[PDB]
């Protein structure tokens, strides 16, 4: 249920790292650690997680705090802007695929990446996103689920 | 002179390997490369590095196509524009820093980086940037040139 929700980010992070996206797949992974600690009723596995993830954000930090972008780690406001901005040009590319692009498991997933780069950006960013700017992410999340269950169901399929 | 700045940009991609930006760093030695067997008669060193380089963006390949992202390293269009973002915010921070911030090596060494990328970005994808880009882009360019030139002098350091 949420060990899902969160294993699907950081499993994501993961990616992201492995193709050289560093920085966007560290703020997936400080996004996942808030999304576990934020359960109440935390369970062994999770906590793992935790610790395996605040090891890895803070290594990450610690070699950038090379010296010329720093400020993406350091600033949360450029942090939150240059994260829009990629998710942004990868959730438009992603639109223009459901009008006439291919309907494969690469667009499900790419969805999801999208949902969870909204997602992250809303939650680690809250009072520093305007209320008509938080609706307007909240409202591609929507759309995003959207067009997933139509996927799901066949109908644009 | 060529070796010089081959040399640089070099330097700075695996600057960028190291911070996490791994697709900026990518784009750089692809940039390098062009760079180093731009001339017919170059040194062996040179000749030693461009392969060095080119077994570097061959294996880079390999690992990508995450999955969902490699739409960068096969797409001219998206790469270009997720340069752009990158290269445009830094740009524009230092242009701040110039004003009030602190005039230090810094400065000097983000300068230059912006001289790079925005010579990467010119390079390897001449045929796709607008006339009016094109000047746009080289005024920046310059404008770096000016900048560090004051420094120098002490106009402005």
């Amino acid at each position: 249920s949420m060990a899902s929700n969160a294993a699907r980010v950081v499993a994501t992070a993961k990616d992201f790292d492995k193709v050289g996206l560093g920085i966007i797949g560290y703020y997936l992974q400080l996004y996942a650690v808030e999304l576990i600690l934020s359960e109440e009723d935390r369970s062994q596995e999770m906590t793992a997680l935790a610790t395996e993830l605040l090891d890895t954000i803070e290594a990450f930090k610690k070699e950038i705090g090379l010296h010329v972008m720093n400020t993406l780690i350091h600033d949360q406001e450029k942090a939150k802007i240059y994260m829009l901005n990629f998710t942004m040009s990868l959730y438009n590319e992603k639109l223009k695929q459901l009008k006439d692009g291919p309907w494969d498991v690469m667009l499900k997933r790419s969805l999801w990446c999208c949902i969870d780069l909204f997602s992250c950006i809303l939650h680690l960013w809250k009072e520093n996103i305007s209320e008509t700017s938080t609706n307007s992410l909240q409202k591609r999340i929507k759309y995003c689920k959207i067009y997933l269950s139509k996927l799901a169901k066949g109908e644009i399929g």
